[PDB]
């Protein structure tokens, strides 16, 4: 959906929600190294990712 | 996909996994009851089972 809106990011931040779930579920904090770092957000979201 | 490969329900099973997230409302509990009764498929489905 942002992606094709604005692939820079430019329009956008990145924002996580429920990330407790992740530690309810077996945690891969290396797969939240990727949120931070937009690896898997191809919208490029500009700003700091909140949670 | 399955719903265009098996529309008749008679190959898929639909099973939920992380069950213990229905326990703390996580996860809605209202459409986790419609899918166990299968009210949530746009199709027809083999069964539907707990992980
Ligand atoms: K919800």
């Amino acid at each position: 959906l942002v992606s094709q809106m604005d692939p820079h990011g430019r329009r956008t931040i990145f924002v996580l929600t429920k990330v407790d779930l992740a530690e309810k579920n077996v945690a891969s904090p290396s797969r939240i190294q990727q949120i931070i770092e937009g690896k898997l957000f191809p919208m490029k979201a500009l700003g700091y990712f909140a949670v």
